[PDB]
């Protein structure tokens, strides 16, 4: 330190080293929006055709619940069981786990109960899948002469491009969004009753003509001694078209003539299900979601993708176009841009300042190269840590430029200072300057760390959060006091010019320097002032207490959200039907949003993405927005453009429909509220429990001082169609119920039963019934089942039928029955305390109706106790670090009083812009209070210097100390103010968090300067009164 | 785990070679313990219910989220599940002229679910209203209904 | 004794909807022992001060 | 008992397409025979977890 | 013709990588000693000479 004062080459050396690192690590460092936040979580899924949702309740969904046993770090297990025959079960593990290793955990237990599961959900496939629901991108794809359907797209989709988007450069998953080509056999229910057929021999048949077989080969080993040849021989090739297919038997006559396949239904490469139709702006297309890769760059991932969709443009075939609905990449590039521009801009402002207050290039040159090279090895601590650019990475850099700011500001100035006060020569007085300020310096540092360290332990998603900023804050301020200690001072020894003892250039610039007077000046008046509010105290201890009640008040008057919501250049709008609706209706209400959109906001709507999404009742709407640029105002944006869409959709519908916006980390414990989920545990039936559902809608309904918006997040039951079987009707006529049930299935679920191969893919083959005559009760009469014997028997003869209610989505949770109730708290009350109501509430359910918390209310019920244990710790680490700085137990309290001085002012103007408590509003109170403490820290050791090595009275003492350090807290907090403002003023991508955190700082910044500059010496001079007599006046002494 | 997994990897390159009884009842990869961490009781002071009945609500109620608790290797169950238990009648089986055979096959008959299906299944047709779902041949629930066998 | 704490915050969970009478019974645990023989080193070290 | 160009666009090329997000990947070749075998050797990054 | 491109592997790939090493390595290890130099002996000229 005084070892680089004269080693400023040394100093130069280590400066480089960190900034080819630093350099280094940030042409080479990854970029995502957020860093990856949410506990790990694994879905199995499977689909069993034509099934029900108690089918795959009870068939399949059980025997995995039952054999997924002892899988390390276990948090919590959630299945839905689809009316569309699917069962996803998620399994969320404690955050932090191996993803992969739980992942394998989890696919080897169920390739473990796979012998215990159904033939068709064996073969249909279970899949296990980390579940991340951030897509880096959808693209879409269409057709401009309109040549295809969906289909046909779907189908190139999965034949062309899935392959070379996958060998994209960051390119991690790549998924299909449709149903690909697979051979559809649509039967007619008279046709096939004509010839005495039913599906059993369809399919069979199917299975005969269409497979390979066990080859063999010629010269095969061991061959006869002498043996000549050795190839392969040709057997049963699977079948290549439609055309081939139309030629195969199903019964042969008695006067010879054949029935075909053609004959008796209509045969097409079709679709593999036809749950989902999709349109972008009208006009049909299939999609893909192209997830990251692990580790990898969102934006060059993008570019790369795109270069790579561009090539491949012209072999598309007639009129096939790629066109993108959504991409999180560009808002990246735009936040990121505006980042750098902080804090380059706040780089400038300083240089601003530090000219218009010291005047000389030079001094103004230094800090200048101080904070580029924090930069740089903050940059590179954190690129050694592995951490990415992100939203939190980078905010967490803003965060911190206050501290870099002062760090280099203070040093430069106080050796000036020295200079202007003694006369030293440049070095002599860096030496003596560097003499003062250096044990602050280390004694700052870990007063620092000691507010910052605490906040990186939290646990869960938050946590992690957390340590984004945690992390980032205490890399970029070690670095920049490791900086104040080596290079810097060198940088002053070097490069500063000496200024003449008692100078102050007082006037002299006729053009300039009117100024200098003016703060001179006012720089006694300040004095003046400060010793007169020490002439009596107890106003002030008031004022304070004041200060600090109001504090609190206005404390608790606030607001808590997690993070901001952005205009994110896309949002989406989400349709519900009522129940039973059909694909039609809900298509309908679609294409009158999609034209609305089109209309209403020609202005605005750049796309959007109809998604008719099985479940037919419900639909859903994925939306683009044009580029920032050109949707300036206030009512293009989008909190407007939902506003005036939900309007839209209120009222004139039949059918509900919301349009919204999303959170910005899409996994987001919503602020106040809360995922509640009612259990049901003694054998007890879905009746019963979905009735206590009722009970605990009644009971949370009344209570709107508490609770507000108390939901169930499912569908609801609906009434089913009820076909009893008279089982004795049916072994009474001859016929077999497997052939009855497999018959009746693979006419109107269908059945999965062979391969093709086309164009050198292979793809499914399914046969079900043709439309027409599987839609309404009736056609059951269309349809007939043969005994053993060789009649025909129709439906109507055997069975009777009716309707009835039954449950279409059938949830589960860690294991056993229950129901999903979503919630948060009455406008005003918290969610802590709603979460104990609803307990309370809910206690009021049956036995075999017990409660319990997942996801957000998990994450929330236990990470939430460590907030006062973290800032006791602080506390007390802080306070202990300072008692060892001075050499005092009591001294630290006169700069930990400030504390409050700061906070007061942060909330203050940040109510004054109804914001909200969220985290970047929270580390940004830390860095306020930091800040706050470091110049009172300055202040107070100054004072006590004097006290000490000069022997000079307390209020003397105070009034030099306070002196020599108003000018630079001035030039700080005036820097930082200045850079600040563009985050508080400013919209343009993104800017929510920008406006969020720039309010409470620079209103921090205002309060907290304001009153340090008078409360400090204050809170010095009474707490030092408190002390020893003999001595305590106190102006002798001896060095 | 890892040696879990390769173990169990292994393990999948004798699975298909196993028959199927083995397979449907049940074959378990573990990294468990060598002893017993520690043993669970469950009981009833008057004696309301016999011992398979405790037992049954010890595999229905309790032993799965055991197994689940992050560090548990493996849970013994001392006793097992109910089961619908069927013991035939030998005389009685010659008496009908029936075998266990048949026993078998019906059951697996009169006792499923089926490939359902769906009105207004995908694709309907144009101007269809409706969407429900069918329900088939219903598992059965109790013993009387396995009486009607 | 961490999967013993876990054990028993799943089974005081399922306690309450168990039927007619039943009890819990503790045959045997190496952990009471685990934690109380550790607790008289501790006592030693201690009351040793 | 299957043929070559059989293997090659029924296995072959339906596991490549499920090798994207393969982390420490340095470069992927695959053999595809009608002696019944089809074969694919993933080689990684120098010093990547087994 | 067009479109019919060459690689190395296995052995030639790791050798096209120490050729592809040769040239930064020689430039990150002659500046590293630069500095070394110039910070252990204070000048600048040191280093060039
Ligand atoms: C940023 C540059 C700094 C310069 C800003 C200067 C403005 C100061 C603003 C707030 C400080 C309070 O200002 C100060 O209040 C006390 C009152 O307690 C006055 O002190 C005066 O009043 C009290 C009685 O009322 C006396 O005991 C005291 O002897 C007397 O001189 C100060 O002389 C006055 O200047």
């Amino acid at each position: 330190p005084n070892f680089f004062i004269d080693r400023p080459i040394f100093a130069w050396v280590i400066a480089i080293i960190i900034m080819l690192a630093g350099g280094l690590a940030i042409l080479k460092l990854p970029v995502a929006q957020y860093p990856t936040i949410a506990p790990p979580a694994v879905t199995i899924s499977a689909s069993y055709p034509g099934a029900d949702a108690k089918t795959v309740q009870d068939t399949v969904t059980q025997v995995i619940e039952q054999n997924m046993n002892g899988i390390d770090n276990l948090m919590y297990m959630s299945s839905n069981s689809d009316s569309t025959g699917t069962v996803q079960i998620t399994l969320t593990f404690e955050s932090g786990t191996d993803a992969d290793i739980a992942q394998v955990q989890v696919q080897n237990k169920l390739q473990l109960a796979m012998p215990l599961l159904p033939q068709e959900v064996q073969q249909q496939g279970v899949s296990v899948e980390k579940s991340s629901s951030s897509f880096l991108m959808v693209v879409g794809v269409i057709n401009t002469d309109g040549t295809m359907t969906q289909e046909d797209i779907s189908d190139y989709v999965a034949a062309n491009m899935k392959d070379a988007i996958s060998r994209t450069s960051g390119v991690g998953d790549v998924q299909l969004f449709g149903s690909q080509y697979a051979m559809r056999i649509w039967m007619n229910p008279n046709e096939l009753n004509k010839f005495q057929l039913t599906p059993v021999d369809v399919i069979t048949a199917i299975k005969a003509q269409n497979a390979q077989v066990a080859a063999g080969q010629l010269g095969g080993t061991p061959p006869v001694k002498g043996q000549q040849l050795n190839a392969s021989i040709i057997a049963q090739t699977r079948l290549t078209s439609t055309e081939e297919f139309g030629k195969i038997l199903l019964k042969v006559n008695q006067d010879g003539s054949r029935v075909l396949l053609r004959d008796v239904a209509k045969i097409e490469l079709g679709g593999e299900n036809y749950d989902i139709i999709a349109e972008f702006n009208g006009q049909p297309a299939s999609g893909l979601g192209i997830k990251l890769a692990t580790g990898a760059n969102a934006l060059d991932t993008a570019a790369a993708i795109r270069a790579e969709l561009a090539k491949m443009e012209p072999f598309f075939p007639s009129g096939l176009k790629i066109v993108y609905p959504y991409d999180t990449t560009p808002f990246v590039k735009i936040s990121i841009h505006e980042v750098v521009k902080t804090l380059v801009e706040a780089i400038i402002l300083v240089f601003l300042v530090m000219y218009l207050f010291l005047q000389n290039f030079r001094a103004t040159l230094i800090p200048t190269i101080a904070v580029p090279v924090v930069l740089l090895g903050t940059f590179a601590v954190l690129a050694a840590f592995g951490f990415s650019i992100n939203t939190l990475t980078m905010f967490g850099m803003v965060l911190a430029i206050g501290l870099l700011v002062d760090d280099a500001i203070v040093v430069v100035e106080n050796v000036e200072r020295v200079m202007a006060e003694e006369g030293l020569p440049p070095k002599e007085a860096t030496r003596k300057s560097m003499g003062q300020i250096q044990g602050a310096l280390v004694g700052i540092a870990m007063v620092l760390s000691a507010v910052f360290v605490p906040m990186a332990f939290f646990g869960g998603s938050t946590g992690a959060i957390y340590r984004q900023f945690s992390i980032t804050i205490v890399s970029a301020m070690a670095l920049s006091v490791l900086v104040a200690l080596i290079l810097t001072p060198a940088l002053c020894a070097t490069m500063l010019k000496p200024i003449a003892k008692g100078d102050h250039g007082e006037g002299k610039k006729g053009f300039f320097g009117w100024f200098n007077r003016m703060f001179e000046k006012s720089t006694h008046h300040y004095t003046d002032s400060v010793g007169g509010i020490l002439r009596s105290t107890g106003r002030y201890l008031v004022l304070y207490l004041i200060i600090v009640v109001g504090m609190a008040y206005l404390f608790v008057r606030l607001p808590s959200s997690f993070l901001p919501d952005e205009d994110q250049g896309v949002f989406m709008t989400m349709v519900q039907l009522p129940a039973g609706a059909t694909q039609e209706r809900t298509q309908k209400v679609l294409n009158e949003v999609t034209h609305y959109y089109l209309t209403k906001e020609k202005n605005n709507v750049e796309s959007v993405f109809a998604v008719n999404g099985g479940g037919q009742n419900t639909g859903i709407a994925f939306v683009s927005l044009k580029d920032w640029a050109d949707r300036p105002g206030e009512e293009n944006k989008v909190e407007a453009i939902t506003m005036r869409a939900t309007r839209a959709f209120s009222q004139i519908k039949d059918a509900m429909v919301f349009a919204f916006n999303l959170p910005a980390i899409v996994e987001l414990g919503t602020a106040t509220g809360f995922d509640f989920e009612l259990i049901d545990q003694a054998g007890l039936g879905h009746e019963k429990l979905t009735q206590a559902r009722n009970q605990l809608l009644a009971e949370a309904a009344k209570h709107p001082d508490m609770l507000t918006s108390v939901r169930p997040n499912g569908l609801e039951d609906t009434p089913q169609f009820k076909i009893d079987i008279d089982q004795e009707k049916a072994q009474a006529l001859g016929v077999s119920i497997n052939d009855i049930n497999t018959t009746l299935g693979a006419a109107w679920g269908g059945s999965y039963v062979n391969d093709f191969i086309d164009r050198g893919r292979v793809k499914k083959v399914y046969v079900m019934s043709e439309a027409k005559y599987r839609m309404l009760p009736d056609d059951i009469g269309d349809w007939y089942v043969r005994a053993a014997d060789g009649q025909m028997v129709p439906f109507s003869a055997f069975s009777s039928s009716r309707w009835e209610y039954g449950s279409p989505r059938l949830e589960r949770y860690n294991g056993l029955p229950s129901m999903e109730i979503l919630g948060q708290a009455a406008p005003g009350k918290s969610t802590g305390e709603a979460m104990e109501l609803m307990e309370q509430l809910a206690s009021k359910l049956p036995t075999g109706v017990g409660y319990d918390w997942t996801g957000m209310s998990y994450q929330e019920r236990l990470s939430g106790n460590q907030a006062p244990s973290l800032y006791a710790i602080s506390l007390i680490v802080v306070f202990l670090c300072l008692a060892a700085l001075y050499e005092s137990w009591s001294i630290p309290f006169s700069v930990m009083l400030v504390v409050p001085l700061g906070v007061i002012g942060a909330l203050l103007a940040a109510t004054f812009r109804g914001l909200t408590n969220d985290v970047y509003f929270q580390v940004g109170l830390l860095t306020t209070i930091g800040l706050s403490a470091k110049n009172a820290i300055l202040i107070v050791e100054f004072a006590k210097d004097l006290m000490d090595k000069e022997g000079k009275g307390l209020i003397e003492a105070t009034l030099d100390a306070v002196r020599m350090r108003l000018r630079p807290i001035l030039m700080t907090s005036l820097a930082f103010i200045l850079g600040v403002m563009p985050l508080v003023i400013s919209t343009g991508a993104g800017s929510g968090a920008q406006n969020a955190v720039g309010t409470g700082v620079m209103g921090g910044m205002v309060t907290a300067t304001v009153l340090a500059i008078f409360f400090v010496p204050v809170f010095f001079v009474v707490v030092r009164r408190r002390f020893s007599r003999k001595n305590e006046d106190i102006e002798h002494s001896h060095t």
